[PDB]
């Protein structure tokens, strides 16, 4: 599915060492830009062991 294929991908952005170090902040800001729900940016940071709570994206994004 498209939805999967927008986690897929931003699982493997967060993973890249250098956006590892990279900000909570930017990050959530940037898959936004990618076109990326609040939801599905949240999914992506558990599955990836680095987990935010839904509240955490929506703030930043806010
Ligand atoms: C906020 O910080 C940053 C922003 C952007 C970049 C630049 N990256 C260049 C290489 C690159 C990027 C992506 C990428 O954006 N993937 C997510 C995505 C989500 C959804 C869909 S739509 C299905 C497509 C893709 N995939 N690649 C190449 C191998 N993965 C982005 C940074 C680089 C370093 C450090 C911090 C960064
Ligand atoms: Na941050």
């Amino acid at each position: 599915s498209e939805r999967e294929k927008r986690v897929s991908n931003a699982v493997e952005f967060l993973l890249d060492s250098r956006v590892r170090r990279t900000p909570t902040s930017s990050k959530v800001h940037f898959l936004k830009s990618k076109g990326l729900s609040a939801e599905e940016i949240c999914e992506a940071f558990t599955k990836v062991g680095q987990p935010k709570t839904l509240n955490e994206i929506k703030r930043i994004l806010s």
